[PDB]
């Protein structure tokens, strides 16, 4: 089946960004197969999508019901392993005897036609049959490119939910996450980790280096990391002949705005600092700006614009590093 017990829906926490999610899923489990088939749930990363499908399972299976539990490239490299053995008839038959079909991230179903088709089949002998059949995907079925058309339909005849984790949740969670991780629930970690955080794994992620270094530690070390940042834009300045004052902002000059593209490429690729760090960087907050200027930067490489870079890489280091 694949199942692992940790995920339950009773450790689920409910917020309103997983309540729709959370409560249909529920319903499902009382009338399985009768109400809503098939479930999709869509969301983005470290949003409820794994845990729910599991919790799922988990119930299904401690009330009797036969589970399985698959990502969908497993589940396509699983189908290609029993076609080439001369088993794929045990294959089908295994899926096709269920009570309960979770399919995660069906996004990686792209490209894979055989395991679509082989899936559709599979799909259909679930649903004639009144079995239930829980998809969950990193976006809405009308993003699945390279997923065939019928199988999109066939979404789109049950329900599709989105999912978040909202800061509400995220809060309860990292109260959670403090108390397994023998931490203490004082605010100021709390608040730390809110500001800083929208996965579980980044939380535990914090967490980890908050034991190694302390609180106050890691508090250190960040101040550290944003005073090199600061420092590299020191640097571009002093080089291209504009102000530090000026460089941050969104005044395109282009002795300006060609001087914050590479700066956030050597905070990028000289001090390892992240998107949202870099961001935080330079003030501002959102997503796009920084990615694209950083693509713009990695352009020029098409030897030419590369060699001042890599100069700069270097100098920037055995300044600043
Ligand atoms: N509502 C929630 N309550 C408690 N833990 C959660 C919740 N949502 C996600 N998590 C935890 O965060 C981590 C990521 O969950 P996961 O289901 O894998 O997200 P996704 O599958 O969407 O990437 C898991 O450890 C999971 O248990
Ligand atoms: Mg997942």
């Amino acid at each position: 089946d694949f199942l692992n017990p940790k995920y339950t829906l009773e450790n689920f926490i409910v917020g309103e960004g997983n309540r729709l999610a959370y409560e249909v899923v529920k319903e499902a489990l009382e009338n399985l197969g009768s109400l809503y088939n098939p479930i999709f749930i869509y969301g983005s990363v470290g949003t409820g999508k794994t845990h729910l499908l599991q919790a799922a399972g988990n119930e299904a299976k401690k009330r009797g019901y036969r589970v399985i539990y698959s990502s969908a490239d497993d589940f396509a490299q699983a189908m290609v392993e029993h076609l080439k053995k001369g088993t794929i008839n045990e294959f089908r038959n295994m899926y096709k005897s269920v009570d309960l079909l979770l399919l995660d991230d069906v996004q990686f179903l792209s490209g894979k036609e055989r395991t679509q088709i082989e899936f559709f089949h599979i799909f259909n002998t679930l649903y004639l049959l009144e079995k239930q059949i829980i998809l969950a995907s990193d976006r809405h079925p009308q993003k699945l490119d390279g997923v065939s058309d019928r199988l999109v339909s066939r979404f789109e005849g049950g329900i599709l939910v989105e999912i978040e984790l909202d800061n509400k949740t995220r809060f309860k969670i990292i109260k959670e996450k403090l108390k397994e991780f023998n931490l203490e629930l004082r605010k100021e970690v709390i608040d730390y980790l809110l500001e800083n955080t929208k996965n579980v794994r980044e939380i535990e992620g914090k967490i980890k280096l908050i034991k190694l270094k302390g609180f106050e530690g890691l508090e250190r070390k960040e101040r550290k990391e944003r005073d090199k940042l600061m420092q590299i834009v020191e640097f571009v300045a002093n080089y291209y002949a504009v102000k530090v004052e000026d460089i941050l902002s969104d005044k395109r000059n282009k002795r300006t705005s060609e001087a914050r593209k590479i700066a956030m490429y050597l905070c990028r690729k000289v001090c390892s600092a992240s998107l949202i760090e870099i961001a935080r960087a330079f003030k501002r907050k959102d997503h796009t700006t920084v990615i694209h200027a950083i693509r713009s930067v990695e352009e020029e490489k098409k030897r030419k614009f590369k060699h001042l870079v890599g100069f700069l890489e270097k100098q920037a280091f055995d300044k600043i590093c």
